[PDB]
């Protein structure tokens, strides 16, 4: 009886052949699939294969693809590890001047409670990521409302973001504002600075500077008197020229033509420009960002609270001069039902838009392209009701490369019921779509990594991510959970991130190679002590030392404390108390309440021999509310020594007489 | 002359063939051993092989096996990195509701000094581990005695642990107590809550709840008035039903049948139940834990201080109703000499027990099985005097899979002398034993990873671990050192963990695949800033901010300090001082002792123009122990202004006269 | 038409064959180059190859070699991650008693501003590295001058370092000092301690102890009365014997011959010996270290500020007895132009020296060997003007194995212009040179890893490293940057490390296998919470607890603060203030300045019912600079109650009368 070998044609049922191969080969052998796709009736032991793809219909009629290691040149990274509920990179990621930015929201729930719009960044092409930065504070009217953001990107050297205000109670949109800020840059320039004689302003030529009046500018080596150090923009002449006010003037014209100098700019030292757009009607969320040109950009949106749904974009044609001016452009009406959260990108005059489907039992994600920034469209529906996921994407060559994640295991397929309230391993997929062929009928979703959905609450932080390309690599930044319960049902219904393991949602990044890498590897194993967040150095005395300024806002318990000399050429140690008032007090002692007191001393020890003392006795002290003032001089300066009340308290007593009183006149008795 | 190729039959001496292969192949080629075992006279360059096992008799007559990479599908992880002496997972590990727990003891030595029973946990199937948690405090009678634990596990949703009290002086057992606590869970339930009219209690049906009166229970969406939020168990009706006291009552019966709601429970908000077992006679250590059924469990023990040794278990048949009731069951007398620290597990009605051997020159580790919870046994001796290691294990199919580690290099073999006081690379092994065949004569110990033994002291934290299975993976959690000396012989005889590199012992986990993995990989490279232990966020001002509450118990030196508004709707900044009393004092200045003082000020600056001041002058000040009180009013409220002593001190002086005294009557002179 | 396959002979142009292979093979296939070298006209997609080397002439006539993964058995690690400018391991690395030391300088720039000579260490053969330790403090005359070090190593159990003093203004050398300190060790010894009757000193025989009078020595189990615990060296008899002063004496001689005991020594508890060498004439930098024998060592140097350059070494023949005595030895004059920073090592009576070339357009790095410690030399010039890099190296068998790094991409080659002020990926290379053949004409520089040069400033921290061998592995410790701009041109011209991402330079280590590894792998994935720098434990109350002493020197903002009982058998909480004086004050309130005050209280709350209070009112308070003293007794001890000034202020007032005054005599009125 002849045996069949594995065909790897994606049609022949290769299950038997693969089973025999696995049974007959040592467990440590890496079975090479030669880049082929093997149809199977169940997924085999995938870990024993390299360079293999499986096609499997978990639900009959719905083939999906599954990658062994090395089939794709790619790798998953964990990029945040914070107790906040860290999720929703959707759809904010971007690359600027070699740095990859992964913005997200860190909250305590699916909502705006405790929420900061945040980012982490990578300065090494995704191998390592920075300490989280808060981009927004808690709203001034917290806890009624707080901020929210799902649209962010860069246009002409400025960060632009749709900063929404939403209620804590219902996550209801109350306000939309466009916030923008110059990105930090160093510029190494030749010429371009002029300063007319007998006046104090200098004109700086920097093409497409993206700065506004009041923005930070720093100068080095200008060779133009007074154009030096930290300055600010005084005027903007046009998109390529601005002026600064110098502190001085010269009798001759200055011009640094042919001379090399340095600028830069600063995100942190420049204010946000905030443009109030009010409550934009018929909007649930603003989501995703497509830079159009040197003047403006589009942001996606949907309305999904009331029938009928809208999905589309807002185009801001000139966000620099007119940040309040935008035009609403909807996708075709047939694609709007059961749709939300469109991802938009612009390539070579084509605006591409991909929707999120809201139901597994109705037509789902659809793709649209426009050559007139959303006025007219060509459209396609993905087969099998793609739902619950956004599909962020980039265009590489003729392909859109899109990523998505089911929110819990076995939810991807059409007709698949939601599967919440239990731990599972949701699948993350990518797919390619050739824009010339414009047909998604035969799309191949390839499962490249699995995440964890914790199951302690109905909500999932898995997925809902964002995509960027840098060089020859594509990056999908997205959420994933772990098995640590937030104890919402349990001892942490208040959702305090700092109890137990906080919230399991954190960010991941799938880094996938999309073109040739013509350099030797930059990869390293990280073996360092992470020393950015709380920088520690063992000092020459052998004691851990943190030289960075820090803020501890949570309740602190301290042991023995020494306040070191720090202030005014280190002449003094200093504690400053804020608020309307400060309070320094004494707890009720647990074991000896009869001793309750604080001793304040001008010297080193509890013995009054070491310095003048004032001792405030607690109410619980045997000598209740006593004060003892103990010094070798008691000198009352600048004011009379008075009783608080009139004719109620005395000087001295029968058993505490003053020897005498030294007076400049007889007592005034009345 | 014909040449022989490598046979890979474990009997032919393949040394020559492998040497020739290595000499004739590029160093970067991975030489595939095709899953075979190759006999060699010395270990070759193992790093150049994949999928290869070597058999080598370092000591003639004692073959051991050595795995190249990829021979086993497995990986070593480092899971703690703490300055404490972190060792002894033995034998406490368990899996509960998808989380892997690795309990251990963190001390400063082989003993109970500075010791906390601790754990770390993994919520991602062993890829990453949590910040250590202390499960015990220092004993109330520290430093005479402290806690110790080598037996811990879960029975009916409760953690049970044998918490021992031992002397610091000699590590002598003084007390045994069974401590237990409900495990934290979220339950998503339908129906089961009833509340009779005109009374305030509700009955909660939760099968096998494992709760006692006083334990924490939280309710959400109960649809039963008053059964809501954080509550406690009022009564326990039976193993499946308990009651809670609500704050109210209704005129009709309530019953949430068919309605979906949520409970949970809390380890942290429930107290330990502590059952004092006294000093159990003839016990040195309680070690290892086997859940038997829904009612109870067994714990291993040995007595090894005096002849004769005992080894066996204590069976607690009903730990819920009768935690103080247990029965002692010994292994057969012939297996008790030179034996300790049995590992026990229960599978399909069979209790398996494996001993630690104490001597390399006497019969060592033995294996035992019982179908009557230790009343009768079948037994086997491992060949070659296995010693110094516990052999934690799990049963997978027909095999016991056991792990062990020599404590320093070249100690494993029978007759091998101890090799301490020098750095080395001890071997960790695993083996399989088929329970049907019940013969260890041909057992194959496979060296899968090597650890470091530091050598600065005789003791070793290497090994003495614990084993669990989760899904298709087995996990061996165990100790390992590094080359950093604790300086016990040196400048740290006190064994302070926070000097230099502290103690080199830390925990590792070998994760080994034991069955098919039918999902795409979950593996990631960790690229995040670890931000759980000290959660830091760069605030909108660019300053590192820690929002978590924290306790700093070690001596602190601080620079410039600002106490921010924090308390009573943020109206005030607040410092509270604990103890019987607080002391705020002033060090003797190094450079200008003549200035020693503290200035207390109601305003922002050292100038008295900014606020009222009191200045306490030190004894070293030129104006020794002076006090200057400087305000625009001095108002003495609630009491007379008196001298401390009678007729000793005056009001004013010849050069410090008060202008007059305003009195309601003439001075009383006596 | 026949097609040619890849020849892999390093001469045939294999570009076409490799292109066809890549086009015809699945992207996930690892193409095995079989350890051969393939000539190409451009680098192909290197990531798709294993065990392959390419030879490529980026600049015609200058072949360089490029390694795919697995061609070399090696791996890159990141070993620091700190906000300081971390660079210049050159040339200080060493191995001592199983620990790998990577010393470097952490500053804020190419200069001595904010600089500490620092190290990180590995106790696991390079897998993980320690928290940075500061070896030097800021110079006493900072900010005029500060320390600097590029030469460090070990001779007879002592660390020796050339600690330079340089100006912040120009990095100009002002002073050279030899600093030395005993290395920490534990010794397990038999016999050697004698103590003569009727006197208090004991003689300790420890061969080559390397200790001086005053150095720390600790004793355990000596079996010699009074030789116990922490002690110090009283006298040094000779290189093998020293004495200690015990606290007691006995009537009989003591001698612990045949008895096992323990010493050790301590780097941290012993002072530096500092030998001032003054401003050594004709020196720019001292760099690199070669241990010669049991008595001394050589250090490299160059002079490069003025013509003519010098390059050579200083030999200290007896650094123990005569640390101030050294001899200057130059390399041959023809090799001194355009040369600096020599690396020196000593093997089997041969001193090897390799220079750094300073120009790509002039003859570059050269290699020299001497059998008389630099009096005579044999020399060789590396082809193609190797420049901008030091070439640290070790000798393994007949080969020198050297490492170097271009400082920015495409600078390595002869004639290549500097390429700064833009981000790039500089190449790191190694090469072997057979010392018997003594010809570098055909040297093969192999690119094994690429780093990042950030480009925000002209300077680069890439490279300038150090090399050590431990066992069968060689380690190159060196600098690398990331894409995070330091904002020198921008908002951080002051170069504060603790703003934003600080400085991008950090240390890396390339670990390369250089001989057989005859043990099973020690490798692990690091999955622990790093818990050495700021050791955190969740206490039994669920709160993060740090038990280590710590120093916070940066400005701190604190929220609610509790000072716990800590001092004098935990009777009191304690705050001590340093400096000439302490200041506790109150900020001007933002919202209610009219309330500005501090309430000091002997009790737990703001209500005076809880304890005695003194309230200091701010100048901004409605009751400006008021003081209210509120207690149930006001007792003035040890001194008269006086006004500060004479006959200016009163006791009481018309609306604040004291009831009376209790006096021992009539008022003295004048
Ligand atoms: C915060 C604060 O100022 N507390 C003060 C209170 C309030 O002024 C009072 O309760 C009205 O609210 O009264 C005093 O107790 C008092 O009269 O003895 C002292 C105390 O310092």
């Amino acid at each position: 009886v002849p045996r069949g070998s594995a065909k790897g044609d994606g049609v022949t049922d290769d299950t038997a052949a693969l089973t025999s191969a696995l049974n007959d080969t040592p467990v440590g052998q890496k079975i090479n699939g030669n880049g082929k796709t093997y149809k199977v009736t169940s997924l085999p032991d995938i870990s024993r294969f390299i360079n293999t793809r499986f096609v499997y219909e978990r639900i009959p009629g719905q083939p999906l693809y599954y990658a062994s290691e090395e089939f794709v040149q790619g790798e998953l990274f964990k990029i945040t590890d914070t107790p906040y509920y860290n999720a929703w990179p959707q759809d904010k990621a971007f690359v600027y001047e070699n740095v990859i930015y992964a913005p997200y929201m860190g909250s305590d729930r699916h909502g705006v409670s405790r929420l900061h719009v945040s980012w982490v960044k990578s300065g090494d092409d995704g191998q390592t990521w920075s300490t989280p930065e808060w981009l927004t504070d808690l709203h001034p009217d917290y806890p009624t409302v707080n901020y929210h953001c799902m649209s962010m990107g860069v246009c002409r050297n400025r960060l632009f973001a749709m900063i929404e205000t939403r209620t804590l109670a219902k996550n209801a949109l109350t306000n939309c504002a466009l916030w923008d800020r110059p990105m930090s840059r160093s510029l190494h320039l030749t010429g371009g600075i002029t300063k007319a004689a007998n006046q104090r302003y200098a004109t700086i030529h920097v093409p497409d500077h993206g700065l506004f009046v009041g923005d930070f500018v720093n100068f080095s080596n200008s060779a133009v008197t007074g154009v030096s150090g930290d300055m600010t923009v005084a005027t903007v002449i046009d998109k390529d020229n601005f002026t600064v006010l110098t502190p001085n003037q010269q009798t001759s014209d200055l011009n640094n033509a042919g001379k090399n100098w340095h600028m830069g700019t600063s995100f942190h030292k420049s204010p946000w420009r905030k443009t109030d757009l009010g409550l934009i009607p018929s909007v649930t969320e603003v989501h995703s960002f497509a830079t159009i040109d040197n003047n403006g950009f589009a942001m996606g949106y949907h309305q999904g609270d009331v029938a009928p749904r809208e999905v589309g974009l807002f185009y801001f044609p000139d966000a620099f001069n007119s940040p309040s001016n935008y035009v609403r452009r909807q996708i075709p009406s047939e694609y709007e039902p059961d749709a939300s959260e469109p991802c938009i990108k612009y390539y070579d005059g084509v605006l591409y838009l991909i929707t999120r489907g809201t139901r597994g039992d109705r037509l789902g994600s659809s793709l649209h392209r426009s050559r007139d920034i959303g006025q007219t469209w060509e459209s396609l529906r993905f087969p099998h009701n793609v739902h619950h996921t956004t599909l962020p994407f980039a265009k590489v060559g003729d392909d859109l490369i899109m990523f998505g994640s089911e929110r819990a295991e076995n939810e991807w397929e059409a007709g698949a019921p939601d599967d919440r309230y239990k731990a599972s391993y949701p699948r993350t997929f990518y797919a390619r779509l050739n824009v010339n062929n414009w047909n998604a009928d035969d799309i191949e979703w390839v499962n490249i990594t699995d995440q964890i959905y914790q199951g302690g609450i109905v909500n999932s932080g898995v997925g809902v991510g964002s995509v960027v390309v840098k060089d020859n690599y594509i990056y999908y930044m997205f959420g994933g959970e772990d098995h640590f319960n937030p104890w919402t049902y349990g001892d942490n219904s208040a959702k305090d991130p700092f109890k137990s393991d906080g919230h399991p949602s954190d960010l991941y990044c799938y880094k996938m190679k999309i073109g040739p890498d013509n350099r030797v590897s930059r990869d390293f194993r990280y073996g360092a002590v992470p020393n950015r967040a709380v920088p520690v150095f063992f000092d020459t005395n052998g004691v851990r030392t943190v030289p960075a300024p820090m803020e501890f806002t949570g309740d602190l318990g301290l042991g023995h404390v020494t306040i070191r000399a720090s202030t005014s050429s280190n002449i003094r140690s200093e504690v400053l108390m804020e608020g309307e008032y400060g309070f320094i007090g004494k707890s009720i002692p647990t074991d000896n309440p009869a001793g309750q007191r604080i001793i304040f001393c001008g010297g080193e020890g509890t013995s009054s021999t070491t310095g003048a003392q004032i001792t405030l006795y607690g109410a619980n002290n045997t000598d209740s509310r006593r004060i003892v003032y103990n010094g070798d001089e008691h000198l009352f300066q600048s004011a009379d020594v008075k009783p608080y009340n009139d004719n109620v308290t005395a000087l001295g007593g029968p058993s505490n007489r003053f020897t005498t009183a030294y007076l400049g006149s007889n007592p005034i008795v009345t």
